């Protein structure tokens, strides 16, 4: 459980751990705002119909 | 070292999010369509009736 050279190599995984882990932050952040539009714009669609009202006219020449 | 591998099992269940989400996708523009006709048959049905006008005639030989 004791040793020097391990020195040079316990370095190269923390790198790699902070690096993937940096990734995995902006892929998250990038990911899940997707999400909230998703839901935002669907409810616009449902809200946003038309009716006709009164009766129709037709103009002859 | 763990880095590695879960790198490999993210890919994995993305991937068959995706595919179940394609399928999902895919079955419910099918059911959307079947009850939009049964809506049209049955509408169609009611209004399709028959009168009678007048007397009955018979011709004797």
């Amino acid at each position: 459980i004791t040793a020097l050279e391990t020195a040079i190599i316990l370095i190269a995984f923390v790198v790699v751990a902070s690096v993937f882990a940096f990734t995995i932050l902006s892929a998250g952040t990038f990911s899940t705002e997707r999400g909230k539009e998703a839901v935002y714009a669907g409810l616009s669609e449902v809200r946003s119909s038309i009716e006709i009202k009164g009766s129709v006219v037709i103009i002859g020449e």
